[PDB]
């Protein structure tokens, strides 16, 4: 089942509102036709350069930064062109990353909230369209819907009084969320 880790900072807050909150400060790194600027909004793979077990990726206006853990590949030019797919099994949100390929992998300084044991698994065939690609590629662009959803369902999975509306306490009482040091 989807485990999550909170900051006590957050023990009050609903999922959705926080993850809202969230993608809208990080924003839109503008990783679109024309505007793709290696080093500023590309982000980055461990080990790379275009495939590993993290991808992170920090705002291009702040520290805020995500990290997306799993069995990643990322297509470029082949096809199907610009798709992420692969296994996703953890995001993390928070500011300050650090890290990188030559560190041996990304960690966050401040680990805000995570989302683990996601287990989404897209094929390559899927594309754009892979429930992966959306889930990342809508964060890289300041949108945490794709998340959002993936969560929501993982929630009622677990019990249908649960969802993204619950707050993170109330997701620990019922056994799915663990709180950290603020
Ligand atoms: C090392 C990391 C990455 C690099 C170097 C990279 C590079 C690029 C480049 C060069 C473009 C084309 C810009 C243009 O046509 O002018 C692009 C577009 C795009 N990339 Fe990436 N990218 C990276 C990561 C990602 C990731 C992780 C995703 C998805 C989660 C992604 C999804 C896309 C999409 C959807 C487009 C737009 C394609 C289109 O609308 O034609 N990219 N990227």
């Amino acid at each position: 089942s989807i485990s999550i880790s909170y900051s006590t900072t957050y023990s009050g807050w609903t999922v959705a509102d926080y993850l809202a909150d969230w993608s809208a400060y990080f924003g839109d790194v503008n990783h679109r036709p024309g505007q793709v600027v290696d080093g500023s909004n590309t982000g980055g793979f461990n080990p790379g350069p275009f495939d590993g077990s993290q991808y992170a990726l920090k705002s291009t206006a702040s520290d805020a930064a995500f990290i997306a853990g799993g069995d990643l590949h990322h297509t470029l030019f082949s096809n199907p062109s610009h798709t992420l797919w692969g296994k996703l099994d953890s995001i993390a949100l928070g500011d300050t990353l650090t890290g990188g390929a030559s560190s041996g992998g990304y960690a966050l300084d401040s680990q805000e909230v995570s989302f683990s044991n996601l287990g989404l698994d897209s094929p390559i065939a899927q594309g754009r369209d892979g429930t992966v690609h959306k889930v990342v590629y809508g964060l890289m662009s300041g949108d945490s819907s794709a998340l959002q959803g993936q969560i929501d369902a993982l929630l009622k999975a677990v019990d249908p009084s649960l969802s993204i509306n619950s707050t993170f306490d109330q997701l620990a009482a019922a056994g799915v969320a663990h709180a950290t040091p603020a």
